[PDB]
């Protein structure tokens, strides 16, 4: 459905999730969740035993994240490398949670933006980046990719 079924593993310790998921202790519980990167409007901390990082992003054609992709992917890489697992999510986990986590593979594989999707799709098949965020994807692989590789390398 348009929201998803449950919050999904895309890679370990990488899940996927709407707003409703990152609040379900059952869910957070079984997929030992401990940190919670949200990318909504008026994302705050909720719960005890998670880390949180909080991004105020509108679901509207005007959204900027790529200005987010940079400490989004050091949140979560630093979560994957201490062997721990991170949720991401939006309202709907569709779109802007998704351009996140589409961010971070393009940063951790070699891939561009279409096969990053398609990496999450295997795991949450309702995956679907607006068009306004596959364009900035698209900008993001041509120009930037490249320089976030070499700067993961640095850093880790």
């Amino acid at each position: 459905g348009p929201m998803g079924n449950g919050m999904n593993k895309i890679l370990p310790g990488l899940y996927i999730g709407n707003f409703k998921d990152a609040r379900d202790a059952e869910q957070l519980s079984k997929n030992k969740v401990t940190h919670i990167l949200s990318v909504h409007d008026s994302a705050r901390p909720m719960l005890e035993g998670v880390k949180y990082l909080c991004i105020p992003a509108a679901d509207s054609p005007s959204q900027n994240l790529t200005r987010h992709f940079k400490e989004s992917i050091k949140f979560i890489h630093e979560c994957r490398l201490r062997g721990e697992s991170c949720l991401v999510h939006c309202l709907a986990g569709v779109s802007r949670s998704v351009t996140l986590v589409i961010a971070y593979i393009m940063t951790v594989t070699d891939f561009g933006w279409e096969d990053a999707l398609h990496t999450v799709r295997a795991g949450r098949s309702c995956a679907n980046p607006a068009v306004g965020f596959q364009r900035q994807l698209q900008e993001f692989e041509k120009h930037e990719v490249h320089q976030y590789r070499q700067w993961l390398k640095e850093e880790y």
